[PDB]
Order: structure tokens, then C-alpha cells, then sequence
């Protein structure tokens, strides 16, 4: 039972190149059919399960029963509320719903810090599928989503491509996308851009990932343990070099990604957009790891916003925003684990929100008073611009060096 699955090859999706072999062969009788308008649900299902298999076929490969259990445990939870919604609606029966729904995930985070041992329903994909899941719930409150079917859910929950980290992706758009093949030349230039995408994540994961991450890396945090203090020179070099490598490899995966998805005639949604030319830090969160960074805003953020605008519970129109952006970006940290680090990461990039938010209210009461006092507006040019990316760029970087937990090598080692 728990014997077979230990005894099957493991693959790491996007692992190296020898992996695009397999999985190209595999899609093209899929794609090849999107240009007919037909799809091969049997063959798509048996596809998707393989690849899905053999990334959590590990030396760990009990795994896929905690997916299997996950499967089954989604199914009973997002049924029980659609059913639920269909006559009555009440407040208290969704958050218990959407407790239920984050509860594996919530325990599988949870474990390492009461134990120091991963929990058993633990899988690859969990922290990136319960978004996919929660949607769902969250979708079915508002009562912008009524019917679907069993098939329709599963297909959107446990997308192949996107499935081990992914971008994450909503059920109406990904529905939609399914369900309308994109016609003969359209489809071609899906083709053109999936091998733009594979060989750019060749270039980003295999080496440049590979240089920052493990030639220039190791040395560096070597260098800056042993000469100690709260920081130093090399730390700063840690700072960069790991902030690239972070960068390239999850840059170059979600382009495999994007390219695998393609391929299955379904365009998943972006995660970076050059995120580092960002000159501020509301901008940069409309770049980097934005399928993520949209969805805590618009599932998180505005629905906070909106709780609280609903009891007008905090003085004014500022107040509430930047409890939201520090709240929001905390569960953010949450998320990535229940580590100092990870939450100091989150409220460091709450409070990075608010500071911001203030100066564009201030700049913009500054220009108000500049026009009545019939001075030219602030000025706009090449090097302010240059200056605000130097700010963002260099806060961004100290930040990742916070999410490495390599200050927590640096300092609590002792």
C-alpha cells in the first residue's frame, strides 16, 4: 500500500531538462487536439494524475494519501456549503466552513512549531491549493458562483501545471478558459510563446538560479558567520545574491508553468512583471508574485475593508487601510510558515505599506498647496525616478534577507 509508490521513479517538476522530454511527448496529442476543438478528458485525467504522482513519489511517498484524503475531505466541505447556500445564507456557517476548508493547511503549518515534525496530511501542492479551495467558499458567500459540477472542481483544483507551486488561479476565469478552445492561430501563438517561456526558465532556474544559489551563495553566509556582529559586509552580499537566486528560480519555474499551461490551451495567470524597476512598494506588489499578491488583496485586504467599513470601527478613512495592509501582509507571512522571520517579514512589509501610503497622501497635499501657491509641481523627472527604485530595490532585498532566516543563523545559532 504505502510499499508500490516507494518502489515508482520520482520526478521534480521542472526539475531538469530531461523532464520537458516526458512531459511534451505526453501533452502533444492534447494540444495537437485543441486545434480541432476537441479535448481527451480520459487522457488529460490520466496525464495530469501521472505527473502529479511521480512529483510526490519521493522517499516520502505517503504523501499522495494525504492528497487523497485532501481530495476527498475539499469535496465534502465546498458540497456541504454549496448545498448549504442554495436556501439559507448566514455568516456563522461560513467561517466554520472556511475554517474547515484552511484546516489542513493550518496544521501542517502549525506542526513544526508545537513538535518540530512535518504532519502527516502534509503534500507538495497543500498551501497553494487550499487558495483554489477558500475561493470556492468564498465565491459561493457572495453568491457570484451557483452551479458547477464535481468534474468542473476537481479539473480547477488540481490543474497539473500549476499544482506544485504554481500560480494560483480562480474557478470562474479558469472555467471559462476550459471551456472556449482558442481558434487555429491564436492557439499557434500560445505555441511561439511556450518555448519564449521554457527557454528563458532554462536561462533563469538552471543558471542563473545556479550561480547566486550555489556558487556564489555558500561562501558568502560562511563569510559572514565567521566574522559575527549584527551585520557585516558579507551580510550585505548574502542580502543580494540570495534575493536574485530567490527571484530567478521562482520566476523560472512559474514560467514552466506558464508554458506547461499554455500547452493545455488554458492561460494561467502571471507572477512576476519585472518586479525589481518598481519604484515603489504598491507597485512592486502589482509585480512580484502577483497570482499570490492579487489574491490576499482582493480576497484578504478588501474583504477586511469592507468588515470593518461595515462597523465603522476605527476613527477614520487612513486607520482602517493601514490596519488592513499590516493585517493582510501578516497572514501573508503566516502563510510561508509560523517562523519569527516569516512573520517579521510580513508586518515588515505592512509597516513598509503604511509608510508609503502616508508619503503619497502627503506628496499629493504638497502639490495641492504648490498649485495654489503657483510653483510648478513636484518634480518628475529621470532621477527622482531613479531614487525611488534605489529606496524600493534596497527595502525589497532587506526584506528577502528577513524571509531567508539567515539572520536567524547570524544571530540565534548561540
Amino acid at each position: 500500500m504505502i510499499d508500490f509508490l516507494k518502489q515508482l521513479p520520482h520526478l521534480e517538476p521542472y526539475g531538469n531538462p530531461f523532464y520537458f522530454i516526458y512531459l511534451g511527448i505526453a501533452l502533444l496529442p492534447i494540444f495537437i487536439g485543441l486545434f480541432f476543438k476537441k479535448r481527451f478528458a480520459i487522457y488529460e485525467c490520466l496525464v495530469s494524475i501521472t505527473f502529479i504522482v511521480l512529483a510526490l513519489t519521493g522517499t516520502h511517498a505517503s504523501q499522495i494519501l494525504a492528497l487523497l484524503f485532501y481530495i476527498v475531505w475539499q469535496i465534502i466541505w465546498v458540497y456541504s456549503y454549496k448545498r448549504y447556500r442554495s436556501q439559507r445564507d448566514n455568516k456563522w456557517v461560513f467561517y466554520l466552513h472556511s475554517f474547515l476548508v484552511v484546516l489542513p493547511l493550518i496544521l501542517v503549518k502549525v506542526e513544526p512549531t508545537i513538535n518540530g515534525t512535518q504532519s502527516l496530511l502534509n503534500f507538495l501542492g497543500i498551501s497553494y491549493l487550499t487558495f483554489r479551495a477558500v475561493g470556492m467558499i468564498i465565491e459561493m458567500r457572495d453568491g457570484v458562483l451557483k452551479e458547477f459540477t464535481l468534474g468542473e472542481f476537481l479539473r480547477f483544483m488540481l490543474f497539473m501545471p500549476t499544482f506544485t507551486s504554481g500560480p494560483i488561479d480562480r474557478f470562474k476565469r479558469f472555467n471559462e478558459d476550459y471551456q472556449s478552445i482558442p481558434n487555429r492561430d491564436e492557439l499557434l501563438n500560445m505555441l511561439e510563446q511556450a518555448v519564449k517561456y521554457i527557454m528563458l526558465g532554462f536561462l533563469y532556474k538552471f543558471v542563473l538560479a545556479q550561480i547566486f544559489g550555489s556558487m556564489l551563495l555558500p561562501p558568502l553566509k560562511a563569510q559572514a558567520l565567521s566574522q559575527g556582529g549584527i551585520f557585516n559586509l558579507p551580510t550585505l552580499g548574502v542580502m543580494y545574491v540570495y534575493g536574485f537566486d530567490l527571484f530567478f528560480d521562482f520566476a523560472g519555474y512559474s514560467m514552466f508553468a506558464l508554458a506547461v499551461s499554455n500547452l493545455m490551451g488554458i492561460k494561467s495567470p502571471i507572477n512576476f512583471d519585472k518586479p525589481f524597476i518598481s519604484r515603489d512598494m504598491k507597485e512592486f506588489w502589482n509585480r512580484w508574485h502577483m497570482s499570490l499578491s492579487f489574491w490576499f488583496r482582493d480576497f484578504v485586504f478588501m474583504r477586511l475593508v469592507i468588515v470593518l467599513m461595515r462597523n465603522k470601527v476605527f476613527k477614520n478613512r487612513n486607520t482602517t487601510s493601514n490596519v488592513a495592509y499590516i493585517i493582510n501582509m501578516m497572514v501573508m507571512g503566516f502563510w510561508h510558515g509560523i517562523t519569527w522571520y516569516y512573520i517579521a517579514y510580513g508586518i515588515f512589509h505592512g509597516i513598509g505599506l503604511v509608510i508609503n501610503d502616508a508619503w503619497l497622501r502627503k506628496k499629493k497635499t504638497i502639490n495641492k498647496d504648490r498649485k495654489k501657491a503657483g510653483l510648478k509641481p513636484l518634480p518628475e523627472n529621470k532621477w527622482t525616478k531613479a531614487l525611488g527604485i534605489f529606496i524600493t530595490f534596497n527595502t525589497v532585498m532587506l526584506s528577502f534577507l528577513i524571509f531567508s532566516g539567515f539572520l536567524n543563523d547570524l544571530w540565534f545559532t548561540k
